[PDB]
């Protein structure tokens, strides 16, 4: 019943000209997709990027999530979440953990992979575009509790936990190649992405149209603004509030006929929206960095 959490990827370069990485491990004599266990304090996306680099030598940018694999192990259940990951270069060197890495077209990779579950992941990988741009919709971190004035507090800050969530989000949002930063017009929203701002040395663009009060007054202008931001060059992070996100995500998924595999709305959570030629092709809900 204990779950051992892991993450991994279909690491690719160049759908039918695309080549994917398949690795061999001497300890098991297996051919599989790179993956490994989450270290203490890591989220799945962070672990996937790190394990890909450790096992293949390549850096990469994560995109669409590709489902979950589980299997029994002595400790309980191994759980592995997989991402499409576009290679950003590197070099493989054989060692005792991983002695071979082959780059194969998807069909030949399917024959090389020995585990039925890995082939299922690869089938998902080719079902939709993989050369995707990414919009990251983040619910601000924990910020104590609303007071008893009507509606909303503009200046209420993140609390101690929430500041730590903000710090923990840097690596998770970097895993997806975030480049540009946007926050609703509330201090707690800005503070959630300020650590990332400092890392990227980027300014955060303030978004009055995306606060809870603005969404309730004019939802159409919020939707229009989301699309506007998404159309800009780069991979934007947009930090907003709990009454806003579910509505925005549902509306986009509905109109694009995209089915999210997970749903939630927790403070510090992230929706990874994958676009191909401006169309939504994936909506992946990630838990807060300090939650399961
Ligand atoms: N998709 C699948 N379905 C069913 N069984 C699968 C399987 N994949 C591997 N195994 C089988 O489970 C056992 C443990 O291997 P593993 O889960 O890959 O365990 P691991 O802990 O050795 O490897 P990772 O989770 O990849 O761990 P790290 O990279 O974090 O490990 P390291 O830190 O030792 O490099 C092996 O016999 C393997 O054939
Ligand atoms: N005084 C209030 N007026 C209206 N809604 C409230 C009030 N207090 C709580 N809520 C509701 O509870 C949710 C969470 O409130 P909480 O005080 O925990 O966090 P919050 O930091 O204001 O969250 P968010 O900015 O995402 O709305 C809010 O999103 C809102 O839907
Ligand atoms: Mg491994
Ligand atoms: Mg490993
Ligand atoms: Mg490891």
């Amino acid at each position: 019943k204990h779950t051992v959490r892991a993450a991994g990827a279909v690491l690719w370069r160049d759908p039918a000209t695309v080549e994917v990485a398949v690795i061999h491990r001497p300890r098991y004599d297996d051919w599989s997709l790179p993956k490994g266990k989450l270290d203490q304090g890591e989220t799945e996306p962070v672990a996937a990027a790190r394990e890909i680099h450790e096992e293949t030598g390549h850096t990469a940018v994560l995109g669409r999530r590709l489902g979950r694999v589980t299997y029994p192990i002595p400790q309980g259940t191994k759980r592995v979440w997989y991402w499409a990951a576009k290679s950003t270069g590197g070099d493989f060197s054989p060692n005792d953990e991983v002695d071979k890495l082959v780059w194969l077209p998807v069909d030949a990779a399917m024959d090389q992979l020995q585990y039925p579950d890995d082939r299922k992941v690869l089938r998902r990988f080719v079902k939709r575009p993989v050369d995707t741009k990414t919009v990251l919709v983040v619910r601000h971190g924990t910020a104590g509790r609303r007071s008893r004035y009507k509606g909303d507090d503009r200046k209420r800050p993140l609390d101690k936990r929430g500041r730590a969530q903000a710090e923990a989000l840097v690596a998770q949002l970097m895993a997806f190649g975030a480049t540009t930063l946007y926050a609703a017009d509330r201090v707690r929203c800005h503070q959630t992405i300020e650590p990332l701002a400092q890392e990227l040395d980027q300014l955060i663009h303030n978004e009055p149209l995306l606060t809870e009060e603005a969404y309730a007054a004019d939802h159409k202008a919020a939707r229009k603004r989301l699309l506007e931001i998404a159309g800009r060059p780069g991979n934007p992070v947009i930090c907003t509030q709990g009454k806003v996100i579910p509505g925005l995500i549902e509306w986009w998924c509905e109109r694009a006929k995209v089915r999210p595999e997970t749903t939630g709305n927790r403070k510090g959570s992230t929706w990874v929206l994958s676009l191909s030629d401006g169309e939504l092709v994936g909506a992946d809900y990630l838990s807060p960095p300090d939650e399961k």
